[PDB]
RNA sequence: UUGUUGGUUUUCGGAACUGAGGCCAUGAUUAAGAGGGACGGCCGGGGGCAUUCGUAUUGCGCCGCUAGAGGUGAAAUUCUU
């Protein structure tokens, strides 16, 4: 089903992992990005909200990624990391280890690793007040 | 400053204006680790006007795949074939 390759060559593709502290993403494209192969997120392997963002959910989501990935002929991935960004939180969430580390244990190959955040140079006021969050 | 009068022969001192002189060693303290100002080469997210760029947030159009997404201590209001 997947590209006609030589045994000795690997086809490439790019794998968008979101790793927000309420869920994550991950996400495989061909080169471009434009075309999806699977979209798999931790809220769509657990029941409870509480633990989409988990280190458990995101490993399972990684290894539904990783069959779809190799069934279409996916055998490589660039890894393209992101956090929230924008005004929020810059440091990736929990789940970003275990897709990325899920990845690598459910023999897909790894290509080039990137952070992908989006950072303003500076940009609209952050919600939460002067005082911000008293939680 | 002439005692027979008066005219005094008058002189007299002072007070103004004015010209030419000489003479005074002729006449201006210093340059504040006070200040002002000049100049010189710099220096600074100092001020005003215009201009340029940056990515992000938000919204929209198209495309892809898909059933969740979001949010939280947990949720729900909320968005969604
Ligand atoms: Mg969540
Ligand atoms: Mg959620
Ligand atoms: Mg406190």
């Amino acid at each position: 089903l997947g590209p006609q390759v030589a045994e000795g060559e690997n086809v490439f593709g790019v794998c968008h992992i979101f790793a927000s502290f309420n869920d994550t993403f991950v996400h495989v494209t061909d080169l471009s990005g434009k075309e999806t192969i699977c979209r798999v997120t931790g809220g769509m392997k657990v029941k409870a909200d509480r633990d989409e963002s988990s280190p458990y959910a995101a490993m399972l989501a990684a290894q539904d990624v990783a069959q779809r990935c190799k069934e279409l002929g996916i055998t490589a991935l660039h890894i393209k990391l992101r956090a929230t960004g924008g005004n929020r939180t810059k440091t990736p969430g929990p789940g970003a280890q275990s897709a990325l580390r899920a990845l690598a244990r459910s023999g897909m190959k790894i290509g080039r690793i990137e952070d992908v955040t989006p950072i303003p140079s500076d940009s609209t006021r952050r919600k939460g007040g002067r005082r911000g969050r008293r939680l």
